């Protein structure tokens, strides 16, 4: 009922905000894309930022699923290589124009730094802590506090992606940033 | 004129003090005007609104953060660029742990300035020092030759997240000790010396 209205609005908002940006598309154009009335939409989402919060949830869920698939298919032979593949998976997925617009450009502005970090952590801390735990278990990473290392790496990888997203020469920014991340990673990983 | 220039300094000092202690959202401009000993009219002549006074508070706090970082690195006795970077990472956790810096820069500024405004201020103050430390370490052969700006930006992301993780931790003393350990391991993995 309401569930069908919400899903149509989220799908339409993800589509139009992904192409043009949050700031460039109003709720009436999203209601049209979804095939619902302004009244039906206002019942589900009091304002534009509320609909954006639900779009970010669905997009970050998809980002983490896509990364998990790339890591499973990468052929990583050890936990250290799984971390390396996860970093390359994030640079790949972050380059999707919709992910760049919604997550790297719009989400920090609409959610703020605190809001962005909360979403980032809820979606990525589990996978990141698992990668670290498996590398420590395999003796390829020093025994150390898992949560602080996970948090710092998430902050480093989110900033890496945002640097590429806003660069004058994204292709060169991506190449140079991948090199930095690989050096940083390899300095923690043993052998 | 002289009284107006004194009024502006009293307002910045008073706002910095009270917002530092209670947070931006908990102190209004009338209380700040009272603290500074000036009328609402004198305050309005200097600052169009509450957020304009906050932008000037952030400037003086960031100036002091970067001065204190430079002082702590000079006080460390670092004799090589690698030791200067180690000292600068320790100095950031020290400076960002100051309760006024936590409140005004880590909690309030991202909300009041918004993302674009906050990052522009953060970059204007932090990118120069970070890039200088990297360039000196590359020149000394203590860091591999590489593009300076991408490495600087990734480390600033790591160091900003470290500070926010400590600022919001249930046990900040333990979060600071553990975060200092992981940052030291991260930089010691890249530094030749
Ligand atoms: O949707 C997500 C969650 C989080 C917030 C928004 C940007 C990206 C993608 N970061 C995760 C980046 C990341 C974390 C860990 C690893 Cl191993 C790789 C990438």
């Amino acid at each position: 009922r309401s569930a069908a209205t919400r899903e149509a609005l989220i799908t339409g908002a993800r589509k139009l905000w992904g192409l043009r940006g949050y700031a460039e598309v109003g709720t009436p154009e999203i209601a049209t894309e979804a095939g619902v009335t302004r009244g039906a939409m206002y019942h589900q989402f009091a304002d534009k930022a509320a609909l954006f919060r639900d779009v970010v949830e669905v997009v970050e869920q998809d980002v983490m699923a896509r990364m998990a698939t790339l890591v499973a298919a990468s052929g990583a032979a050890t936990p250290a290589d799984a971390i390396r593949a996860a970093v390359d998976a994030w640079l790949e997925v972050s380059g999707d124009p919709e992910v760049r617009q919604l997550i790297l450009l719009d989400a920090p502005v609409v959610l703020g730094w605190a809001g962005f970090r909360d979403v980032a952590q809820r979606y990525s801390l589990g996978m990141t802590e698992q990668l670290i735990t498996e590398a420590i278990r395999a003796g390829q990473l020093a025994r150390q506090p898992v949560r602080p290392l996970a948090q710092v790496l998430i902050g480093a990888l989110d900033e890496a992606a945002m640097f590429i997203a806003t660069a004058d020469d994204p292709k060169r920014a991506r190449r140079e940033t991948r090199q930095v991340l690989r050096r940083l990673i390899d300095g923690m990983l043993n052998g």
